[PDB]
């Protein structure tokens, strides 16, 4: 890791240095033949690693005509970075956006896409916009991805070169490509490349955010009318024992559990509408309608014959996480936060890269302050203040809250010293003060720092200066760029922005946000973060007496001395709470694993059906199994003659298969007969009774039903199964109580749940195709 892999990538970084001039001589159209040079090496078999020093060369060398901008040695350094699967820590100003030109490039050389992945739509687009002269002058296609997209339009965009668009929008068309019913609705390629704008939040904090698409189902109406025509047998265990024997329809054992809710929830409504809910008493049925809660509804609809009023459910899902995993190369960029290298490796196998700035940092983070009190810390607080804007030098103070806001601007008033305060409330206010926030000796307050946030220029922005201007002449623009060298001049020896933290949070990561508003692009700047016993953090020691030990080194109202002790103890704090954070991260994932790989299963497969144009031989072959085992429920492969149920078998086969086979008369006439030969019969009965269908309907017609039947079931029986799986991991605050453990037993239902639908798959599969009626000469 380390400079290890940071020697490495400026070695290549000096190699695309030293080609500068090279690429300095090549004519636009010469550039532009790059890439197809690239593309035909490649083809014919180079490392597209190998390419790297050439390629970027190329692309700065584009950038520099097209643009007028040269990427830094460290854009370089970043766009290596984010060729491999790493996460690039790039610091704010160090051209996040120029820089993740390059690995695009480089990833489009193989031809098969690149997805940009962006935090909104409008970065997409301006991106997409703006990137696009660059690529095309180097002969690549670009792309914009948006919801509401027509389907011909998304293909275009995920067919272009390189692809910009949402981390949602992404999602939502890769379940959208998983619910197809041809292989050309689909609008993605196989995912290749991503390369995600802000990982912290996307990979991290939106882990889990789960991407729905919802429906009005079509299994209503079913369910529903199967528990229905079994309750009106019941009267006034047993009636349990008689429930459970009574499906020759849903499910040995056992509602009840784990999964068999469902039919729980299903059931006690059956039941409970039928003594609970007097008929035209209660409610009355008039036009079609009964005039509730609880699936109670549905029941009474059920009960009285009514149309059941289908309703919203889930579709399609999957998290951020469980999305981008799919990516053969996966990549991403985040503000200097990060911390969690370790943990985007262990669930990612992405190991992060801390990328240097252009210019060097030289803010100062000074070591933390502790103090007695609040009012103590206060006081140093203002004290510090005063110093600093008594050198002329720029203060921004951050708080975790407006009271703490409000607090700390009184007592600065109080002190005398001017400032002003960022409320939320005031948009156009917080513009103007960010305008002059770091103007000489300014003083701002602002309240739990959003993130990155608007730079603040040293010694003021003199572009605003000019966009304030009714009509602004070159004379003017020569007094204010003159001041404005003298005010940034000034601030800079006065030491840059001073960023003040008033209290740490529970958080590191938003105090190195906020402490990260100063020394941006090698500017001078200083931080320090002040703490007291009664201070919000100092709860997590989770004793008076430890904390209150603290009080014994004294502190002398004033008379402090810093031990630097004191800021790596608490750094360690919170490094044990983001391990303590880690630890419930990981026990959660562990549970998503479970529908994260049945998802993953089940789209296997289903893409193997949907990339495949004749399904014959699955059919046939998913045909013997299921007879087989239906079979083997009525005649026990090897048993005697005794334990046969003929009638349960011809029942069976009529009911659910439309198929009548004299099989008492097969048996009582020929005892030559045998179980082998008895199954070849019916196999053979069902095989021809179809082939005639075929004969009736021609090939490619049979060929496209089979799809859209194994489609539709494969779609009905996932959906289904994504809510019993929800009900049986919601219904976990009831199920693992005493003693025994949850969690661990749910991976065993859920593995004999998945294994039972994909059997009850190939059953109504191979029902529906046997029941569907054809007029027969």
């Amino acid at each position: 890791r380390n400079d290890r892999t940071l020697r490495r990538m400026r070695k290549v970084v000096n190699i695309i240095n030293a080609m500068e001039p090279e690429m300095e001589k090549l004519s636009d159209e010469e550039l532009k033949g790059k890439t197809a040079e690239f593309r035909a090496r490649l083809e014919k078999g180079e490392v597209l690693e190998n390419l790297i020093p050439e390629a970027f060369a190329v692309v700065r060398e584009a950038s520099k005509r097209v643009f007028g901008m040269r990427h830094f040695d460290v854009q370089l350094l970043g766009g290596m970075v984010l060729n491999e699967r790493c996460i690039a820590e790039m610091r704010t100003g160090e051209g996040k956006t120029l820089t993740a030109t390059l690995p695009a490039y480089l990833n489009a050389l193989t031809g098969k896409g690149v997805h940009v992945v962006t935090v909104n739509d409008y970065l997409a687009q301006r991106d997409a916009e703006n990137n696009r002269p660059l690529f095309e002058f180097l002969g690549l296609t670009v792309g914009i991805n948006l919801p509401g997209m027509p389907a011909p339009a998304k293909r275009e965009a995920y067919a272009a070169d390189i692809t910009y668009g949402t981390n949602n929008e992404y999602g939502f068309d890769y379940l959208r490509d998983n619910m197809a019913f041809s292989p050309e609705e689909r609008v993605q390629r196989k995912l290749h490349y991503a390369l995600v704008d802000e990982v912290d939040s996307i990979l991290i904090d939106e882990a889990r955010t789960p991407l729905i698409i919802s429906g009005p189902a079509e299994d209503s109406s079913e369910m529903y009318k199967r528990v229905n025509k079994i309750i009106p047998h019941l009267i006034r265990e047993r009636g349990l024992v008689l429930i459970e024997e009574l499906l020759v329809k849903e499910g040995g054992e056992s509602l009840y559990s784990p999964a068999n809710i469902m039919l729980m929830h299903h059931v006690t409504a059956a039941l409970r509408a039928h003594a609970l809910f007097t008929r035209d008493v209660d409610y009355i049925v008039k036009d079609g309608e009964v005039i509730w809660s609880d699936g109670l509804h549905q029941a009474v609809e059920a009960k009285e014959g009514v149309q059941i009023q289908n309703e919203n459910q889930t579709l399609a899902s999957i998290t951020f996480q469980n999305y981008f995993r799919l990516y053969e190369k996966l990549a991403g960029m985040t503000g200097t936060a990060d911390t969690e290298a370790f943990e985007f490796s262990s669930i990612y196998k992405l190991d992060t890269v801390v990328v240097p700035t252009n210019r060097p940092m030289i803010r100062k983070d000074l070591p933390d302050l502790v103090y007695m009190t609040e009012a103590e810390k206060i006081q140093a607080i203002i004290e510090d203040i005063k110093e600093r804007t008594a050198k002329g030098q720029p203060v921004l103070v951050g708080t975790i809250s407006i009271e703490k806001s409000e607090l700390v601007s009184n007592e600065l008033t109080k002190a005398g010293i001017k400032h002003n305060v960022l409320n939320a409330k005031f948009h156009a206010n917080e513009a103007a003060i960010v305008a002059q926030a770091g103007y000489p000796a300014a003083v701002t307050i602002a309240t739990n720092m959003a993130g990155r946030g608007t730079d603040i220029v040293l010694g003021g922005s003199w572009q605003a200066e000019v966009a304030a201007l009714e009509n602004p002449t070159a004379e003017q623009i020569e007094k204010i760029k003159a001041d404005w060298q003298v005010r940034h001049d000034a601030v800079l020896e006065a030491g840059g922005l001073h960023i003040i933290g008033t209290e740490r949070h529970e958080s590191r990561r938003i105090d190195n946000q906020l402490r990260g508003r100063s020394g941006r692009q090698g500017d001078a700047g200083s931080s320090r973060f002040y703490l007291s016993m009664e201070d919000a953090l100092m709860r997590i020691f989770a004793s008076d007496r430890v904390s209150g030990m603290m009080r014994k080194l004294g502190m002398k109202p004033g008379e402090a001395i810093e031990h630097p002790w004191v800021t790596k103890a608490i750094a360690n704090a919170q490094r044990k709470v983001e391990s303590r954070n880690f630890d419930i991260r990981k026990q959660l994932l562990e549970y998503d694993d479970v529908a994260n790989d049945q998802r993953r299963a089940i789209y296997s497969q289903r893409n193997e059906l949907l990339d495949v144009s004749d399904v014959s031989e699955t059919i046939n072959s998913i045909r013997e199994d299921v007879f087989k085992a239906t079979i083997d429920a009525y005649i026990p492969p090897q048993s005697l003659e005794e334990m046969w149920d003929i009638p349960g078998l011809q029942e069976r086969l009529k009911n659910d298969f439309d198929l009548d086979l004299p099989i008492a008369e097969w048996l009582d006439k020929e005892p030559e007969l045998h179980e082998e030969t008895l199954r070849e019969r019916i196999l053979a009965q069902s095989i021809e009774v179809y082939q005639r269908k075929e004969e009736v309907v021609g090939a490619e017609m049979m060929r496209h039903f089979e799809k859209g039947v194994m489609l539709q079931t494969l779609d009905s029986l996932w959906k289904e199964h994504l809510a019993a799986m929800d009900y049986l991991r919601q219904g976990i605050h009831l199920r693992g109580y005493a003693q025994k453990d949850p969690k661990q037993e749910y991976k065993r239902e859920s593995f004999s749940m998945f294994a039972a639908m994909l059997e009850s798959l190939k059953y109504e599969v191979i029902s529906t195709l046997s029941k569907v009626q054809v007029r027969m000469p």
